[PDB]
C-alpha cells in the first residue's frame, strides 16, 4: 500500500525519470508511473487540510491541481506516442509548475 507521501515520492521520483529518459518507451513508462501516482494522491487528504470539509475550497483546488497535472501527462503521453520524445520531455518543466503552485502548498 502507499499513502500520500509515498505517492509524492514515486511522482518526484518518475519526474526526474521523463528529464533523464532516452528514448520514447521509457519516457512513456515515467510518464504512465507518474499519472497512477497522481490519481492516487489525488484521492488523499494533504496534512494542511485535514481540518477542511472534503469538498471545501481548498479541497476542490487541491484536486483540481491533479487534474492539471493528469491532463499534462496525457498531453505529453501523446506527444511520445507520436515519437516526439524531447517535446514529451520538455512537459517536465510545466509539472513542476503545477506541482508546486498548486498542491505543493498543502504538503
Amino acid at each position: 500500500s502507499a499513502d500520500l507521501e509515498d505517492n509524492w515520492e514515486t511522482l518526484n521520483d518518475n519526474l526526474k525519470c521523463i528529464e533523464k529518459a532516452d528514448n520514447a518507451a521509457q519516457v512513456k513508462d515515467c510518464l504512465t508511473k507518474m499519472r497512477a501516482a497522481a490519481l492516487d494522491a489525488q484521492k488523499a487528504t494533504p496534512p494542511k487540510l485535514e481540518d477542511k470539509s472534503p469538498d471545501s475550497p481548498e479541497m476542490k483546488d487541491f484536486r483540481h491541481g491533479f487534474d492539471i497535472l493528469v491532463g499534462q501527462i496525457d498531453d505529453a503521453l501523446k506527444l511520445a506516442n507520436e515519437g516526439k520524445v524531447k517535446e514529451a520531455q520538455a512537459a517536465a518543466e510545466q509539472l513542476k509548475t503545477t506541482r508546486n503552485a498548486y498542491i505543493q502548498k498543502y504538503l
